[PDB]
């Protein structure tokens, strides 16, 4: 129902929230980020639709920002739904090589640029992309903002029910959650795809939910 929402978290970090009815999960609430580096804007996940992605880009363009790049945390539509529209506007889209091949295999449009690195800087000292290992999906990534100490966990952070298990790796998820906890204990805020933002303990809650879900 409602249009995409944009909310400031702090200087240069915004949450974008979009809503989509998806067969037999009802209306899904999806959070992404927009990160500002000087007058450049980066989309951390696309909203569900071309429409919401256009509203999001136009909001930052009208406020003087250039959209320099988007990164999709994984291949599902709540992270990649905007890619086709961004490509048509020549806004650089990024995904892991694995994510792009999963999109291809699913008959979806791919990000224009891909990368294979476990840890890499999308923007040096500002936006780090990290693969903790499989969980929600084989390809799931997190995004770390070193200056704000904010972690975007995407659909991997699941403090209250794991959600769509269709493409999940329950065997790996607890191991991947421990790897994430070990790397980003210093997160002062964890933003997830579908849960309220919270403290570093959301990584421990995710570890617990992963184990619980694995134990059938
Ligand atoms: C949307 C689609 O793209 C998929 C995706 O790729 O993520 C599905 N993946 C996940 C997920 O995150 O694991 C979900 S279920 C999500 C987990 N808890 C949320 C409860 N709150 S609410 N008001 O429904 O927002 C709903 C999607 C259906
Ligand atoms: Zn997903
Ligand atoms: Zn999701």
């Amino acid at each position: 129902l409602p249009d995409l929402k944009i909310e400031k978290l702090e200087e240069g970090v915004f949450v974008h929230t979009s809503f989509e009815e998806v067969n037999g999960w009802g209306v899904v609430t999806k959070h992404g980020l927009v990160v500002l580096v000087n007058t450049d804007a980066y989309l951390i996940d696309t909203p569900f639709t071309a429409t919401d992605t256009e509203k999001l880009v136009n909001w930052f363009v009208e406020r003087g920002y250039e959209i320099k790049g988007t990164i999709s945390s994984h291949f599902h539509s709540d992270s990649t739904g905007g890619i086709e529209w961004l490509n048509s506007q020549s806004i650089p889209t990024y995904a892991s090589e694995l994510t792009n091949e999963l999109l291809k295999k699913s008959g979806k449009v791919q990000a224009k640029y891909s990368f294979s690195e476990v840890s890499y800087w999308l923007v040096k000292n500002k936006i780090e992309v990290f693969y903790p290992g499989p969980g929600h999906t084989q390809d799931n990534l997190v995004v770390w903002l070193p200056e704000s100490k904010i972690l975007f966990g995407g659909c991997f952070i699941k403090p209250h029910g794991l959600g769509n298990l269709g493409d999940a790796n329950l065997e790996a998820w607890p191991k991947s959650a421990k790897i994430l906890m070990s790397k980003y204990g210093k997160a002062k805020l964890v933003v997830s795809s579908h849960s309220e933002k919270g403290d570093a303990s959301l990584m421990k809650r995710t570890w617990e939910q992963a184990l619980k879900g694995l134990k059938e």
